Formats: C-alpha cells, sequence, structure tokens
C-alpha cells in the first residue's frame, strides 16, 4: 500500500463529470472541477486541465495524469506550508500518507484549522488524536472514509484499507 493506492480507495474512478459527496463537479480520481452549480462551468475547467475539448468525458490515462499532479500538489502544499510542515516532518511514512489524504479532501487550510488534533499528532498521542478527530463535520458527512484515516493515525499501520 502507498499513497496513491489508499487514495484511489477512497476516491474511486469515474471518467465522466459527477457530483462528489458535497454536490460539486469532480472527475477521475477525486478531481475537484468547480464549487460552481453550472456543468457549463465544470465542463470549461475540464477542458482548461486535460487541454482539449473533452464534452465532459477523459481516458484512464487522463483521469491518472490529474491524480498524479493533485498529489505532487498536496505534498508540496504541505511541505510549503509553516503550520503542517513540522506535523509531516514528525510523523512516520505511514502517518504521512493519513495526513496527505486529509490534505487532498479538504485543504491544507481545512487541515491547519484542526489545531487541537496537530497538536496531539505532534506529541504522538494517538488514542486522543483519534478521539478529537472524529468530533468533525468531516467525520459525521464521510464516516466510512475518515474512520480509516483515523485508524491509520492511531496504528500507524494500513490495516484499514487491506481487504479493499
Ligand atoms: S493544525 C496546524 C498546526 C500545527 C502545529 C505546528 C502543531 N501548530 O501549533 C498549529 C496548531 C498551528
Ligand atoms: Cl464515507
Ligand atoms: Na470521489
Amino acid at each position: 500500500m502507498n499513497i496513491f493506492e489508499m487514495l484511489r480507495i477512497d476516491e474511486g474512478l469515474r471518467l465522466k463529470i459527477y457530483k462528489d459527496t458535497e454536490g460539486y463537479y469532480t472527475i477521475g480520481i477525486g478531481h475537484l472541477l468547480t464549487k460552481s452549480p453550472s456543468l457549463n462551468a465544470a465542463k470549461s475547467e475540464l477542458d482548461k486541465a486535460i487541454g482539449r475539448n473533452t464534452n465532459g468525458v477523459i481516458t484512464k490515462d487522463e483521469a491518472e495524469k490529474l491524480f498524479n499532479q493533485d498529489v505532487d500538489a498536496a505534498v508540496r502544499g504541505i511541505l510549503r506550508n509553516a503550520k503542517l510542515k513540522p506535523v509531516y516532518d514528525s510523523l512516520d511514512a505511514v502517518r504521512r500518507a493519513a495526513l496527505i489524504n486529509m490534505v487532498f479532501q479538504m485543504g491544507e487550510t481545512g487541515v491547519a484549522g484542526f489545531t487541537n488534533s496537530c497538536r496531539m499528532l505532534q506529541q504522538k498521542r494517538w488514542d486522543e488524536a483519534a478521539v478529537n478527530l472524529a468530533k468533525s463535520r468531516w467525520y459525521n458527512q464521510t464516516p466510512n472514509r475518515a474512520k480509516r484515516v483515523i485508524t491509520t493515525f492511531r496504528t500507524g499501520t494500513w490495516d484499514a484499507y487491506k481487504n479493499l
């Protein structure tokens, strides 16, 4: 298991524009196109992201290219962020993947706001961090995914993803 396989499980793969859990236009492996309610605004963002007139459909290779870009942007984003970099540097490799997963889903600003959870992760208080992370809109809105990410921070193993 690695971050790519973990996110593929959590996000799925869809080659036509769809709406995510929040109702936003998305494509591929969790690639948000726009928060706008217009399908035409979403098709324009998609064509710009891919570099051709797609008419709302992409290939598997194009979805994987967007995914590679998005993972790389999440990692570079964490490492440029003064609040997240210290947390990332403190963690083992499995727990680093759980932090990337959260940034990929929420964005850097959303994760930097989990102030108390950050501090507990930096202190290696795994069970206390797990409890604090679950007291969130994130957990209440996507509990199965959140439970897998929380388990990963609690244990430092891939157990929540093995058998999927
Ligand atoms: S959650 C962002 C964050 C990380 C850490 C370095 C522990 N910081 O004290 C805050 C809480 C800003
Ligand atoms: Cl879920
Ligand atoms: Na998704």
